[PDB]
């Protein structure tokens, strides 16, 4: 085994990685690693959170300086042939743990003489006098994930035990750089806060094995449908150009956005996801279309400018979208050139039958959630019973798959266009944006049509259909909690739960603090399902949990949502004058393969445990009473688990 002075013998934590943990005092010490008769020492400078190259031991061992007192993790990586190592620090009433084995009373859960596995370590104990003795493994944070040893593979998929991975496709993996600048889109050459970074469906497809190993069984992607081609001013200060990289500014529901890739790319993503038992969720919008942009105005011949003729080409250029702020201007300054009052010019856009907006001759937005122009976005007239025809500007968009359908309202078109993707690709469900800004009847129509569409795809593709499960729909209704609201009787199988974030925050430094929240949720969600999260694109990134974020999310009752990079502590990125933008930072793949490697392994083990046990997502909870540490049992049908947390090691 791998060993160094003062540290316990190293144990495997992910294939080819071995770790040891020990509370170290301030000071300096020599650092060598021994394996059999081999001696290795850091060849370069010894630093924290960095891949340290190593040499066969020679002369005096290098000095490892301990700047702060705390729990240190040493890691050795033997995958690249020659050993490299990683040093990291965890600094700083809560149950306390002396670091020694736990004797657990399992008499009420696991049968006398039966074998019980701690899934995290793989250690197996035989129940004797209703008790087992187990040492929580290095990296477990003092967790025992106790299951019947006969447990061997994932349980059947259930939405009420789902592990959803929410990915902003643009910010994940760039599979093909060729499509990064579709429709003449530009990088900003600054911090790329609001630009298309170039992540695409091909790139996402390449990481399906990565997601499968994490116990992900539902992949929620940012809308891949054709966005506004151009940009608007970013944040409150216009400090960056804001493009539709997040998929929430849709222009054509009938077409894929060229940045995301081809129909063949979507087909492969969905088919390869299904092969790995991963369901696909589209993020969808019916509330609004994207803002007017110079790109779209020029391309599709709509809107009015205060500029005319060649002074137009003087100020904005040959392509208006190529405009950049001059001295004393911001990225909002382009609005000064646009005549939003002009009725005739702006009717050429969506048209009066389609949207409410405070532009030209359009129906005025209302002063309520359903008919307001949210963040000045054109509000689609979902409640309208008027036969609309196509949006006016589609007359200048010959690549559209949209066709005029006799008797169709805007709502009929929207539900038809979204349902088309379900029918053609077998999309398993939707996450619905801006749920509280569209009338309930519109969401029911979408669900009914989407349900019929999936049933039709599964019938036509019996070789590809994983099961005969109905279409699934979740929604974001701002501030929704753990309640079976009227959304659940208008097409929604689960609503996104805003309240879990703050409860997890209160347990960030002591996992046991979550107990009441878990008891309440286990009890309430016997009758219905919610989708809970630590991190999202419109709140913040949960990074206060230290190394405990995995268990805080994945051991929650109900469906849970991993925001891409939760598993690798993806840092809050450049944000400018929009405080949400930093949540959409680039996926940190360099960290995944380096300083966050053991974090990914930790997330994989807890995620895989969840996938084996519907008792986690669906089970009634009994919180145990023990003299040492914290523990609960959950039970769903024949499935029964015990989670023990030893407590704080410091
Ligand atoms: C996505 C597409 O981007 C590029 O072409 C687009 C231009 O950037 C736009 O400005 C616009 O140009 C058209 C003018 O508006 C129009 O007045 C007329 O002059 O024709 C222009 C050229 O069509 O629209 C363009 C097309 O969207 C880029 O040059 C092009 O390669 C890109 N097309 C990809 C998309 C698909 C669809 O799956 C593939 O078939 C292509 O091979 C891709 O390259
Ligand atoms: C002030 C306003 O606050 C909350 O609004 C939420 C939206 O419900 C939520 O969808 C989200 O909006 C973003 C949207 O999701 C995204 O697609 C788009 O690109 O950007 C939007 C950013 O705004 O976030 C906002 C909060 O920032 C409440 O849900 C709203 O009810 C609330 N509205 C107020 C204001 C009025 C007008 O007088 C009343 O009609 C309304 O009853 C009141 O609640
Ligand atoms: C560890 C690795 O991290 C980053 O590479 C990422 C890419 O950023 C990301 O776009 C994606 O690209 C791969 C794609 O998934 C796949 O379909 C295609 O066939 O190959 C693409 C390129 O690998 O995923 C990778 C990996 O997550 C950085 O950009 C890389 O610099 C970085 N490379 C490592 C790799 C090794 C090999 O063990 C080290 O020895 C080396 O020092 C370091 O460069
Ligand atoms: C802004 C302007 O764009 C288009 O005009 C272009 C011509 O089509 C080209 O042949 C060449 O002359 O360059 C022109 C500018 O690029 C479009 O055809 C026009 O309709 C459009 N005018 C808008 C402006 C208005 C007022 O500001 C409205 O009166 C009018 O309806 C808008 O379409
Ligand atoms: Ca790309
Ligand atoms: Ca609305």
């Amino acid at each position: 085994a791998w060993t160094t002075t003062d540290f316990p013998a190293f144990t495997e934590e992910g294939t080819g990685r071995f770790i040891s943990q020990k509370v170290v005092e301030k000071g300096t010490r020599p650092l060598q690693l021994n394996f059999d008769q081999q001696c290795w020492q850091p060849s370069g400078g010894i630093k924290l959170n960095q891949m340290l190259s190593m040499e066969p031991c020679r002369g005096t061992p290098p000095q490892w300086r301990i700047f702060r007192q705390g729990l240190y993790t040493l890691e050795v990586d033997t995958r690249s042939g020659t050993p490299t190592m990683m040093i990291s620090l965890e600094e700083k009433q809560c149950p306390k743990w002396d670091g020694k084995p736990l004797t657990i009373d399992v008499s009420k859960t696991f049968a006398e003489g039966s074998k019980v596995r701690d899934f995290y370590s793989g250690n197996v104990a035989t129940v004797s006098g209703g008790k087992i003795t187990l040492q929580p493994a290095f990296g477990s944070n003092g967790l025992l994930l106790l299951e019947r040893a006969e447990t061997a593979a994932p349980a059947p998929f259930d939405w009420h035990n789902a592990t959803v991975y929410f990915v902003l496709t643009d910010r994940f993996v760039n599979g093909n750089p060729a499509n990064d600048n579709s429709y003449g889109r530009h990088k900003d050459g600054m911090q790329e806060i609001g630009t298309f970074h170039g992540g695409d469906l091909q790139g996402l497809t390449s990481k399906l094995d990565y997601l499968q190993q994490m116990g992900v069984n539902a992949l929620w992607i940012s809308s891949p449908l054709e966005q506004i081609h151009g940009w608007v001013g970013g944040g409150t200060k216009g400090d960056f150009p804001h493009y539709a990289y997040h998929g929430y500014y849709t222009q054509d529901w009938s077409k894929l956005d060229a940045n995301m890739g081809t129909e063949a790319d979507l087909r492969r993503l969905v088919d390869e996801a299904h092969k790995r038992g991963i369901r696909i969720l589209f993020d969808v919008v019916m509330n609004h279309a994207g803002y007017a942009t110079l790109a779209d105005m020029q391309e599709f011949q709509f809107g009015s400018l205060y500029l005319q003729g060649d002074e137009l080409k003087k100020t904005l250029g040959e392509r208006w979208t190529d405009w950049k702020p001059g001295a004393g201007q911001t990225w909002h300054s382009f609005n000064d050139y646009i005549n939003f009052s002009d009725k005739a010019g702006w009717e050429k856009w969506w048209g009066k039958k389609w949207i409410r907006i405070d532009i030209g001759d359009y129906d005025n937005p209302g002063y309520d959630d359903l008919t307001m122009s949210l963040a000045f976005l054109p509000d689609l007239k979902t409640e309208s019973k008027e036969i609309s025809g196509l949006p006016n500007f589609y007359s200048h968009k010959p690549d559209t798959a949209a066709k005029a359908i006799p008797g169709y309202t805007p709502r009929d078109y929207l539900t038809h266009w979204l349902s088309q993707w379900v029918r053609d690709y077998g999309i398993d469900g939707f996450r619905v944006d801006t749920a509280k800004h569209v009338e309930m009847d519109a969401w029911q129509q979408l669900k009914t049509q989407a349900t019929a569409a999936l049933a039709e795809w599964k019938k036509a593709n019996p070789d590809k259909a994983l099961d005969a499960a109905p279409f699934w729909m979740t929604g974001e209704a701002w501030g929704h909690g753990v309640m079976q609201s009227d959304y659940y009787r208008h097409g929604f199988d689960a609503m996104i739960n805003f309240d879990y974030q703050d409860q997890a925050a209160k347990a960030a430094t002591c996992m046991a603090n979550i107990d009441l929240t878990w008891q309440q949720m286990a009890d309430k969600l016997q009758s219905f399902n919610v989708l809970s999260y630590l991190s999202s694109h419109d709140t913040r990134l949960f990074r206060e949990g230290g190394a405990t974020a995995a268990e805080l999310l994945l051991l929650a009752p109900g469906a849970v949502q991993i925001f891409y990079g939760d598993e690798s502590s993806r840092p809050f990125g450049p944000t400018g004058s929009d405080p949400l933008q930093g949540t959409r930072s680039e996926m940190n793949w360099q960290d995944v393969n380096g300083k966050a490697a053991r974090s990914v392994t930790h997330w994989q083990k807890i995620g895989q445990f969840r996938a084996r046990h519907p008792a986690i997502g669906m089970g009634k909870q009994t919180t145990l009473s023990m003299s040492r540490g914290y523990g609960f049992v959950r039970e769903s049908g024949e499935d029964k688990v015990m989670v023990i947390w030893a407590g704080q090691q410091q």
